[PDB]
């Protein structure tokens, strides 16, 4: 396999179906990333995470390099070796997480002092080993007024170019890993614009939207990717970072977007709640006590294969790790069978039929 | 497969080696027995279980009675299909955990008011679907007098007549599950043989060395289990309850006792402490924060196969639940190889042998 190799299989208007190829592995999208926060998919061991169908998870450089430490997981192996995940693993760059600043970077007290920087950052996620790495940036809540959501992009383009000189001067990295850039620009179209032409000019492997899912709603959020994702390059992916629910991740396809992360899943799993496909259930709900049918009644996961809501009701309840894990296992297994629905509808033509077909059962 | 059937293959001094074949499964002696407090072997799946080598496990009569309820339990199915493990299950009484009362039984509040009594012990059991049900008796703490240890052996004595009767008055319980006595007096020769004499009058399954393992020093237990054991009829099983450290379960079984369960393995992994053949260790000491090497050395363990010190050390730091799955993983399967090479050494004539090669290294 190349270092990096994104090919489109398949369209249905917006919507696009291919792989990424890189040395580590396939990735298959539209792709959903289980989120190893610090060096584990909580609850699961790295095999089960393969086993639900997942081809690549994210690992977020912030928490990393507070616990256990970038410079020790690189004395150690690196993350793959560290974790016992041998896929592709895309890093998230720290921006998120720390929304004293200034142009140079950022400095603030772990939850001991750190900095973060495009250059720092970048060293992080080299440190790591790294397959995706993303550029480091500035990212500014919602709401955010024209004048600083302006300000914290200009800034963002500015240190995109410092991240990919970063990434260009470390040759191990330029010629093994894959670089994506980070758009901005809040809500409003022209900044989404001169931050898409800003990113294109300096040229990156992948492109994510960055700034979405922060305060503002669906609505809202399909408003801004109606306009925001045409202005990226059409030949690379598109990864919306930080989302989300199911039915944002059937919205964003349909608007563009090949990649997904969040901690949903696994979250919202170890606080009772399972997806299905007649929407999510908090088995926590006195209602589950004696229901021996599956969390789902058609998902193919090993956990709807042998467990009841029932066992499982009693296990959330009695704050059993067991309770956890089979959660995990079953909401992460439920991402994936939606991501290869997506992918299937869309190489046959009728995606829009599933996106249909998905909302009415959803939420009827 | 039989109801119940023991059969000794081989012995050395007084230890033996053998087999209990029951409906479910056959089980392997001398035997530990993970425990399942709430119908769960904390942090593992029961094929995880399984893998690591256990053929039964332990689950406790007080807490399901409390969480999730042994006639709800019942009502979907019973204890194995409820938590989706097949082979056999052995239930505690009730009796430790208990420790108004009267010579009827007790009644407590839940940590709502319940009721243990020889009968109710029995159905709670029946009603879990338990393979080895256990007399209920009535444990005296440590140290005991020799009147209070007299009474409480008396009492144990009486109602494990009444857990006889209850027990054969439910026909699908004497046919399909065993029954086994639990031996009292305390720390007094006399008063133990009182014990076994009358539960051998009775006539168990097998036959548990009960109330020990409560303060006594391990000298003390030895001496006491010294006398004991040889009380116990021979030719059916002797199940030494709650321990225990792996040095006292090779010194029970230099004793004669076949069967095992503690809760160290599960709930001291959670902890942070790993069992090795060089002692145990605890792995959040800094000094196994850039350690390679697997847990221990020698052990075949999934664990111990894919992940190092270095890692599990950052999970248990980080309060990760695969720190609890994998430290949990290791040291029950730790258990079972310990066992297997106590059946093997028994077998081939070493046992002795074993036991201080064993002692030497394990205590260097
Ligand atoms: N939902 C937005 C988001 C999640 N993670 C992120 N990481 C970075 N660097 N930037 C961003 O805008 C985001
Ligand atoms: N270690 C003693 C012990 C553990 N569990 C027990 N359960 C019962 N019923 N009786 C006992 O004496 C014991
Ligand atoms: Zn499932
Ligand atoms: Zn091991």
């Amino acid at each position: 396999r190349p270092r990096f190799s994104f090919s489109i299989a398949a369209r249905e208007g917006k919507a696009r179906t291919g792989t990424i190829e890189m040395k580590r592995g396939v990735i298959r999208t539209p792709a959903f990333m289980p989120v190893g926060t610090a060096a584990t998919v909580k609850a699961l061991k790295p095999e089960t995470v393969r086993a639900t169908g997942a081809d690549i998870i994210l690992g977020n450089t912030y928490h990393l390099m507070l616990r256990p430490g970038a410079e020790r997981i690189a004395k150690l192996g690196g993350l793959h070796s560290f974790m016992g995940w041998d896929r592709p693993i895309l890093t998230d760059s720290g921006g998120f997480q720390v929304m004293k600043q200034s142009e140079e970077g950022v400095t603030f007290k772990s939850h001991s002092r750190h900095m973060l920087s495009p250059e720092r950052s970048i060293e992080i996620q080299h440190l790591l080993g790294s397959d995706i790495v993303m550029a480091f940036d500035e990212v500014t809540p919602y709401p955010a007024t024209p004048s600083r959501a302006a300000s914290s992009m200009e800034r963002s383009m500015r240190w995109a170019k410092r991240s990919r000189d970063a990434f260009d001067s470390r040759k191990e990295q330029a010629e093994n890993a894959a670089l994506f850039g980070i758009q901005q620009g809040s809500v409003f179209e022209n900044l989404r614009q001169q931050s898409a032409d800003a990113l294109a000019e300096i040229g990156f492997d992948g492109y994510a939207v960055g700034g979405l899912a922060v305060g503002e709603g669906q609505d809202e959020m399909f408003r801004v990717l109606d306009f925001s994702v045409p202005m990226l390059p059409d030949d690379k992916p598109h990864y919306l970072m930080g989302v989300g629910k199911p039915d944002d991740i059937v919205g964003a396809v349909e608007r563009g977007i090949d990649m997904f992360d969040c901690v949903l899943p696994t979250r919202s799993g170890r606080n009772g709640q399972a997806f299905t496909w007649d929407g999510p259930i908090n088995i926590r709900n006195a209602r589950f006590s004696e229901d021996l049918k599956p969390l789902d009644s058609e998902c193919h996961c090993a956990v709807c294969q042998k467990w009841s809501r029932a066992y499982i009701h009693h296990l959330i309840r009695a704050g059993e790790i067991l309770g956890a894990m089979l959660m995990t296992e079953h909401n992460i297994a439920f991402y994936q069978q939606l991501m290869q629905k997506i992918r299937d509808s869309i190489s046959e033509g009728r995606f829009s039929q599933f996106a249909q077909d998905f909302r009415a059962r959803y939420f009827a």
